[PDB]
């Protein structure tokens, strides 16, 4: 099966906005497909392979537009499939899951350019840093095909459904997370600050400008959610809202367990929910990627697991931005049954 | 005289490293003085008293950074002062010497927490175990003041000179032992394993990391040795190298005897050297503290008197560690006349 998509460069206006906020970061973008999904240029080298990647009936995918509850979901899905063996789950999440599209953010051609975004390149633990860069050079497809058949493959991706094998849900199970885009925006802003992707001179309004305009990584945001929403009633797709994890963690866990063919005891569900307690999780070395800070690539006062709250976007949007966001959500939810819990 | 030192908590980075290797052990550390000597928290309660402890012209101290030849030296110094009465030396070394700072490793506040580091707490001889804990609760100063004036006091300590009465050498005699830090590191690692101080999951590279970085008990290592080295000329200080005990035991014994005001016969020196034979000493119940194993607090395959060799650090350091250790020693020996025999 051939790759049915053409890519396109950003036009002058789009390129101006993006550069003004992300120009310092080495990697550039291109829009892919008819919906114009923003992908880091390096994604193109593995695009056809991903679209045609061989799937296995045992594969399990945790998909979502970034910062929507992926990490939490991965931990839950992993423990449940592995009979709540919390002990075995103490290994790095990055070793337990393959980040299908994680590679695209790195361009080997510009290797020398990446350390220049760091306040102090000199403090880097080079062995580990170069180690990271090498891993990031490996296309997702290869990482997946590498896993032996007698080992259950856990996949993490932020890729929209239209870029992966169509009908994939006929073979694999997927848990897709969606979150209020406004909160997603604030979390993505900080995430961007965490890894030095955003220009230090840019602020949140700038980021929000790129975001709702479909000029940030893997956006248009709504097209992304919509594809998954449409596959909501499929037996192998479990569409969940990040907000529900907060309002009723126990309840979400039951749904995930059932979706995976497991019946947990009220006690087991309780044990899992406690394990997912924000403070405890935020301090869980296996999932917070704090070891990245010892390597030297994380910014001061930023963490992968941040605040873990819903609705905090009100502390970042001014009157104008607020209305602009309302109109935007309004327009994209018009003539669809998609609705957010907290909205 | 007031205690001229302030203490300081470990900063986040330092605390992370330490905890990762010693966290399971109940007792915590703090850095003391301008040099930042690592002391177990409980040391603070008796710090001022030790700094101001009353000394006696008959007192004799055997000092050193741990695992540098203290025990051997204690036996030699004791026999020589007691007219080679080998018979009277058959009593426990712990009863013949007061371990000035031995107490700091135990915190009565966490009494319940200590037995939890044992594989089998249930096998403990409780009477003796609680007996140990009680003795360990007594500050060193008190143990010393307790000894009657008509009895010669033998003191053992791993405290640097700057923490004891300044000018102390004006009253007491001290024999200070120094050993190649690399070998000291390997011996301290095993010692740490012996008493269950180190996390069972940590390995030697981890320990060596803490060690040369000044994050282990009574380090910075070089500052410790340097203080004693500077007083090497004083008539009441005898600076010796552990390595010399191996290359020329008879020769070291003569120096110790002369330092103490005793003239031994070539035969007496010979009798002493034989008494200090590694195998024989390692099996000497009065100094190997094997009775601690019957109590139940020693780890399998670990002993106080281990290999008794010099240079064996080469079997524990990999190429990188080796260079890192070379640079480190290089830097601390720069602009000083301090030199190690085997180096
Ligand atoms: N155990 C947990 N409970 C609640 N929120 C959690 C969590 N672990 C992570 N999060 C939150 O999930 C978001 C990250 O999403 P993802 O894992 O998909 O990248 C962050 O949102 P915030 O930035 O709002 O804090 C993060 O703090
Ligand atoms: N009679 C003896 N001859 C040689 N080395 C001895 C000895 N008695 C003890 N040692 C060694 O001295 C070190 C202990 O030092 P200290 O008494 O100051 O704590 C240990 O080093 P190793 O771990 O290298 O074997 C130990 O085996
Ligand atoms: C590219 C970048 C961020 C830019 C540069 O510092 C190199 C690193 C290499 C590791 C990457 C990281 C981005 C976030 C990634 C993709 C992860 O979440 C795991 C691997 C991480
Ligand atoms: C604290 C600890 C080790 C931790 C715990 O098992 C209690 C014992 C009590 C006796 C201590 C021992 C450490 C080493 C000591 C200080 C000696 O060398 C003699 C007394 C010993
Ligand atoms: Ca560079
Ligand atoms: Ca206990």
């Amino acid at each position: 099966l051939p790759f049915p998509y053409e890519f396109r460069e950003l036009n002058p206006e789009e390129d101006k906005l993006v550069k003004a906020n992300l120009g310092a970061f080495p990697t550039t973008y291109v829009k892919l497909g008819p919906k114009g999904y923003m992908v880091y240029r390096p994604y193109l080298k593995d695009a056809a392979n991903i679209y045609n990647m061989p799937l296995r009936p045992t594969d399990v995918f945790v998909a979502s537009y970034q910062r929507s509850g992926t990490t939490m979901t991965q931990e839950l899905v992993w423990l449940i499939e592995n009979d709540l063996n919390f002990e075995a789950a103490k290994t790095y999440m990055s070793l337990r899951y393959i980040y299908l599209d994680g590679f695209m953010i790195y361009d080997p051609e510009k290797q020398e350019e990446y350390n220049d975004i760091l306040p102090n390149p000199e403090n880097l633990d080079m062995e580990r840093y170069l180690g990271l860069l090498e891993y990031s050079s490996r296309p997702g497809s290869s990482l997946l095909a590498a896993v032996p058949p007698t080992e259950k493959r856990f996949v993490k991706t932020h890729l929209p459904l239209s870029l992966m094998p169509p009908n994939m849900l006929d073979t694999v199970k997927m848990v897709y997370l969606a979150r209020d885009p406004r909160d997603v925006a604030v979390s993505s802003f900080h995430h961007a600050r965490l890894l030095y992707l955003l220009n230090k001179q840019s602020n949140f309004k700038d980021f929000w400008e790129m975001f709702h305009r479909g000029l940030y990584t893997l956006t248009p945001y709504f097209e992304h959610v919509k594809e998954a929403w449409a596959k909501r009633h499929d037996p192998n797709m479990l569409f969940l809202f990040y907000e529900d994890y907060l309002k009723d963690l126990p309840g979400s866990i039951a749904r995930i367990a059932d979706f995976l063919g497991k019946k947990l005891s009220e006690e087991q569900i309780q044990r899992l929910s406690e394990h997912l307690n924000f403070e405890k999780f935020k301090n869980n070395g296996a999932v917070n990627m704090e070891d990245y800070r010892e390597i030297g690539i994380l910014a001061d006062g930023e963490h992968f697991i941040r605040k873990g709250k819903a609705g905090c976007w009100r502390d970042y949007f001014d009157e104008e931005m607020t209305k602009q966001a309302e109109k935007w959500i309004k327009d994209n939810l018009k003539d669809t049954d998609l609705r957010y819990p907290n909205m």
